[PDB]
């Protein structure tokens, strides 16, 4: 549609010719301009530095559950063992 | 385009040679402008540093787990052999 108006526009002033001044959106050149333009969206700045936060995340779970489950046995084995001695 | 509309608008204040006040998009030394212009632009300043915190909690991750595991191994390996005797 905007190329369309600049057609028009240009048509009016007096040029014939509208390839001379603009560039079609569907031609060949405009999609690969199109196709490198949206490529250049892969990954903004800190969403990467948010991914490896979730990933300490993980780990801090992970430590989180070893330690409880780790001191839970410790209380199960390394007291009642020197109890009954 | 925007090279041909600066052709026509200096041809009708009556230059007939317009390189003199522009040069062409296609020339060789155009290419080369870009060529250091897009070469300019190989990493910016962050990102090396959200690569770092990449690594950094990977780190972490990592020696979260050889740490659980470690802890695991201690509990089910240090304790029972002290135990029996």
């Amino acid at each position: 549609n905007l190329y369309n108006i600049l057609k028009e526009v240009t048509e009016n002033a007096g040029y014939k010719d509208p390839d001379r001044f603009w560039t079609n959106p569907d031609s060949p050149e405009a999609q690969q301009a199109k196709a490198i333009r949206e490529q250049k969206e892969a990954q903004p700045k800190p969403e990467d530095i948010k991914a490896q936060a979730d990933a300490q995340r993980a780990q801090s779970d992970a430590l989180a559950k070893q330690a409880e489950a780790q001191m839970k046995q410790v209380e199960a084995q390394i007291r009642l063992a020197e109890i009954e001695l």
